[PDB]
Order: structure tokens, then C-alpha cells, then sequence
């Protein structure tokens, strides 16, 4: 096999025989098949749209297939192999409608020749032989297999952000073109600059995709607020849900209202807890436990149902006994682990299964007591604009730390904790997605009654740090976004982090520090263009880096 989308990827240079993640080598190759397929449905697609006959009936097919390639969403080949034949079947629809198009506009038979993602095809018997040679090594140029490969990763960020924006109802037809536009484009010889261009484009989409996904959250569930989170736990049986989808949210709380069932959250679900519409429900309890990687221990001490809406779902351990009361929906799934099926349009999912499971099951472990304080949107903090702004003033905040990210397993990310518990107590560490996990635990305080530790939201909500750097830099007249008192020391794991970096690139922030590690799908040639270019850096030692960041640099 051969992957290297994510931080852990082996020696960093790329996973070879079993993920690192525990992607076994025949789910590793089917995730390229499908990828292969998708690029097929591209490459007609496009054509489709070019020849101004657009066909948008396969958008949240595509969008639904690049997430599930997502580091630790899907684990079960058997959706793998429905996901790709159901992709031959779309492809083909697609392809014989060009073929009409084609001829009644060009007066002859189409003949050009295509790439082999457009025409191969097979029974789920030929997938496993098939899928070994349509892998990222069939680009020989690493230069090209760097751009493309960053061009998917980026883009299979943006998708899964999409596609909980679809969820809610919320699209934009850019964002769907522009995942065929790009999806094509790695099957066509093009240019150094057109490489690069089409993943600033990424970035630019990433932006659009985290705005839309913040107005479909906020405009459903209200703008996230300030909210003191408990951490210890209740008396009843409960449901834990992960992950980041908030429909699945919404309506589990509702299905759970007066069962005798508690909800507590998880991991990416903490931001849940903000937002007003889920603020409402006694028995929504708290959070549990901590990061992603923590969650085979957890997800066993917990003792009740535990709901997988996304990524990122571990293997179990050989001891783990949660099999039994594992429920996986939307893109993940896991062999063994009973799915629940997609909502009906203008219906619910059923999660009459789990409430009637987690009434037989014990009441969680207390794993810790207290609570976490969040809820940092940019609502809620441009409604303390003043507040801040007079804070930076007076010099009580000296700077901003941007910690946003995701976590991982690495024993380098104490390097994390450790900037954290070490910066001066002047500065406030602004925060988003699971990287928030090595710091948010901590007793940093406050500064004049603004938190040393803000917490906007999910990965997505990088896209109020955005608004309020965006917001500082108006107000402060400042001409360059770079020059307001802010540092960027991020943590990424997945490609959601990759989506959320080209999107800063893209709204022009240089110098950001980019870690533990930097990533593998990064040619020695590609690397040093991000360096020229954008001023990206590796993480050093935490004396250096707060020296530094203290500095502005
Ligand atoms: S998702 Fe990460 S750990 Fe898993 S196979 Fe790919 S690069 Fe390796
Ligand atoms: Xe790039
Ligand atoms: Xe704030
Ligand atoms: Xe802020
Ligand atoms: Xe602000
Ligand atoms: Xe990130
Ligand atoms: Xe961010
Ligand atoms: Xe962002
Ligand atoms: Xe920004
Ligand atoms: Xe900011
Ligand atoms: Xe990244
Ligand atoms: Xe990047
Ligand atoms: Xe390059
Ligand atoms: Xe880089």
C-alpha cells in the first residue's frame, strides 16, 4: 500500500505495509480505487459542464466518497467496494451523456483519449488486483505527486466541511464544480504555476466551504456562547456522541428528551455544548474524556452507547469490549459496528436502537471532575469587542497565540502543553478543533475576565479566528494582517487541518509554525515554494518558539 495523508504517517515519509492509523493494505487500496472512480466522474463532469450541460446529480456522492477516505472515518471494505460500484455506475451515466453532448455539438463521434480512470471498469471480484495500481505511486514526477496529492488532501478537507453544510441544508454550486475541477485536474499533465494555482483555489474554497459551514451551524443551532462545560458525570445510563456533526446532535438530544438517558460529548462534539439550541436540554450532561486518541480507554470506561458521526473512529484494541455498543452513521463505519442509516429528506435518523441499548447499560466512569469554559465564536467575541480591544490597549493581553489544530498520538505534542503552561501570563491562546485537548485542562486563569484559553469551536471554527483577526486588523488600521500581535503555532493531523492551513494561506498569514511534524505529501521542491512564499516553519524548542513568537517572529 501507500499513504501519507496524515502527521502519523510512517518514518514520515509514508505508510507501506499497515497504516500507522491501523489501515490495513486492502482498505488502503480500496480508498484509492474509489478515488479513481471519483477522478472518472470528474473527468465527464467537467466536460459536461464545459459544453454548457452541467450535471450536478452526483455532488453529494463525490462529497460523501472523498470523506470517507478521510484519516479514521471508514474502516469497512464492504462500503468501500458499494461505494466504487456504485461510482462505476454514476460514471457511466455521466460518460453517456457526454457522448450525446458531445456528438450534437461537435457533428462527429467523441475520440480524444482519456486517462484510464474514465474507462475501467469491473466486478467487485477485479477491485483488489485493480486498486494496487491506480495508488499515489503511479505518478513517477514527486513534484507532481506532491502538488496533486496536497491538491486531494486539501480538498478532501473541504468536502467533508461541505458536506456537513449540506446536511443542514446549505450548498453552494462553486464548491461542488470546483471538487470535479480539482479532482480532474490530477489526471491531466499541467503546468508547475496551474498546479499551484489550483491549490491556492483550494484554499479559496476552503474559506467559502468553513463560511458556509458556519452559517448553517449558526443559523440552525444560534451562535455559540460563553458556557462552563461540566467534565464529571451524571447518575443515569447516557449516550456519547464524537465527532462533528450537529444534526446528529440535535436529533439525538430530542430522541434521548425524558428516556431516562443522559448525552455527554466527545472529542470534536465539545463545541455542542455552546451553542443555545442544545443548551436547553437538562439531560444534555457534558464531556467526556479527551482527545481522539484517548478514546479506547474511554470509549470503554464510558459504559454506554458511543455514536461515531465522523471522523475520527480508532480500532479497537484486542481487549476493548464496546464492539457490542458501537454505532457508526454518516461516512464512517467499522466492520461489526451497527450503522445507523442516512435520514430520509425532511426526516430524522432512528436512534431508537441506542436509547433502548444504553437503558440496559451501567452509568459512566467518572474519569475526572470539573468543568472546561468555551464557547469563542466570533459572535460572541465581537460582542466583546471593547472588552478586548481596550485589553490590547492597556497591555494587559500583550499577544495572541493561535493553537488551533488538530491532536494526535506523538509524544512530541507535549510540546504543545508545554508553549501553553510556558508562554507569559499576558497572552491569550486562541483555539479550535482537538489540538485544544494538550492545553484546555490546564489553570491558566484569566486576563481582566477575558479566559488565557478561547475556544471558538470544531476544526471549522478556525473560521471565527479568522473573522476576529480580520476584525482587529480593521479596527487597529492596519494594512497587513501579519502585523497585528498575534502568533500561529498549529497543530495538524487530518486533512481537515490541511484544508484550515491553505484557507489561512489563502487570507495571506505568513510565518505560521506548522506541527509536530511537517507533512510528508511535501516535496523537497514543493516545501521550499510554501517557504518562499508563505514563510511556513517548523516547530523548534518551546524556549525558542516563545522567544520568538514574543518577538513577532
Ligand atoms: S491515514 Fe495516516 S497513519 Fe493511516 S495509512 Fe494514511 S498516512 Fe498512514
Ligand atoms: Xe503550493
Ligand atoms: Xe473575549
Ligand atoms: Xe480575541
Ligand atoms: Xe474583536
Ligand atoms: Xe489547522
Ligand atoms: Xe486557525
Ligand atoms: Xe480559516
Ligand atoms: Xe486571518
Ligand atoms: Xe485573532
Ligand atoms: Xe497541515
Ligand atoms: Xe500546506
Ligand atoms: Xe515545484
Ligand atoms: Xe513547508
Amino acid at each position: 500500500m501507500f499513504c501519507f495523508q496524515c502527521q502519523e504517517t510512517a518514518k514520515n515519509t509514508g505508510c507501506t505495509v499497515k497504516g500507522m492509523c491501523g489501515k490495513p493494505e486492502e482498505t488502503a487500496n480500496l480508498q484509492d480505487l474509489l478515488i479513481f472512480v471519483l477522478r472518472g466522474i470528474a473527468i465527464y463532469g467537467e466536460k459536461l459542464k464545459e459544453l454548457g450541460q452541467p450535471d450536478r446529480s452526483n455532488d453529494d456522492f463525490v462529497l460523501q466518497g472523498l470523506f470517507a477516505t478521510i484519516t479514521n472515518a471508514n474502516w469497512d471494505d464492504a462500503r468501500f467496494e458499494a461505494m466504487i460500484s456504485e461510482g462505476l455506475a454514476r460514471r457511466d451515466k455521466l460518460r453517456n451523456a457526454f457522448l450525446a453532448v458531445y456528438k450534437a455539438k461537435n457533428g462527429k463521434d467523441f475520440s480524444e483519449p482519456l486517462p484510464e480512470a474514465a474507462t475501467w471498469t469491473g466486478d467487485s471480484t477485479a477491485f483488489a488486483e485493480k486498486a494496487k495500481s491506480v495508488g499515489i505511486l503511479a505518478t513517477e514526477n514527486e513534484d507532481v505527486r506532491s502538488l496533486r496529492e496536497l491538491l486531494i488532501i486539501g480538498l478532501k478537507g473541504v468536502a467533508a466541511y461541505a458536506e456537513h453544510a449540506a446536511v443542514l441544508g446549505f450548498r453552494k454550486t462553486e464548491i461542488d464544480e470546483f471538487m470535479l475541477e480539482a479532482l480532474a485536474s490530477t489526471t491531466k499533465d499541467l503546468s508547475v504555476d496551474e498546479m499551484v494555482a489550483l491549490v491556492m483555489k483550494a484554499g479559496g474554497m476552503a474559506v467559502t466551504t468553513m463560511a458556509l459551514l458556519d452559517e448553517a451551524n449558526t443559523t440552525t443551532y444560534g451562535n455559540p456562547e460563553i458556557t462552563q462545560v461540566n467534565i464529571g458525570v451524571g447518575k443515569n445510563p447516557g449516550i456519547l456522541i464524537s465527532g462533528h456533526d450537529l444534526k446528529d446532535m440535535a436529533e439525538l438530544l430530542k430522541q434521548t428528551e425524558g428516556t431516562g438517558v443522559d448525552v455527554y460529548t466527545h472529542g470534536e462534539m465539545l463545541p455542542a455544548n455552546y451553542y443555545p439550541a442544545f443548551k436547553k436540554y437538562p439531560h444534555f450532561v457534558g464531556n467526556y474524556g479527551g482527545s481522539w486518541w484517548q478514546q479506547n480507554p474511554e470509549f470503554e470506561s464510558f459504559n454506554g452507547p458511543i455514536l461515531l458521526t465522523t471522523n475520527c473512529l480508532v480500532p479497537l484494541k484486542k481487549e476493548n469490549t464496546y464492539l457490542d455498543r458501537l454505532y457508526t452513521t454518516g461516512v464512517v463505519g467499522y466492520e461489526g459496528a451497527k450503522h445507523i442509516a442516512d435520514r430520509p429528506a425532511g426526516g430524522a435518523k432512528d436512534f431508537s436502537a441506542l436509547i433502548a441499548q444504553a437503558k440496559k447499560c451501567p452509568p459512566p466512569v467518572e474519569i475526572e471532575t470539573g468543568s472546561i469554559v468555551g464557547g469563542f465564536a466570533h459572535h460572541q467575541v465581537l460582542a466583546l469587542a471593547d472588552k478586548v480591544v481596550e485589553a490590547v490597549k492597556s497591555g494587559a493581553i500583550k499577544r495572541f497565540v493561535v493553537m488551533a489544530g488538530c491532536d494526535g498520538r506523538q509524544k512530541s505534542r507535549s510540546y504543545y502543553t508545554e508553549v501553553a503552561e510556558n508562554l507569559p501570563k499576558d497572552t491569550v491562546i486562541l483555539t479550535a478543533g482537538c489540538a485544544k485537548y494538550r492545553y484546555n485542562k490546564l489553570n491558566l486563569g484569566d486576563i481582566g475576565g477575558i479566559p488565557r484559553v478561547l475556544d471558538a469551536g470544531q476544526c471549522n471554527d478556525s473560521y471565527s479566528l479568522a473573522v476576529i483577526a480580520l476584525k482587529l486588523k480593521e479596527v487597529f488600521g492596519l494594512d497587513d494582517i501579519n502585523d497585528l500581535p498575534v502568533s500561529y503555532d498549529i497543530a495538524w493531523y487530518e486533512q481537515k487541518a490541511v484544508a484550515v492551513l491553505l484557507a489561512l494561506l489563502f487570507l495571506g498569514v505568513k510565518g505560521i509554525r506548522l506541527g509536530p511534524t511537517l507533512p510528508a505529501f511535501l516535496s523537497p521542491n514543493v516545501a521550499k515554494v510554501l517557504v518562499e512564499n508563505f514563510n511556513i516553519k517548523p516547530i523548534g524548542t518551546v524556549q525558542d518558539d516563545i522567544a520568538a513568537m514574543m518577538a513577532g517572529k
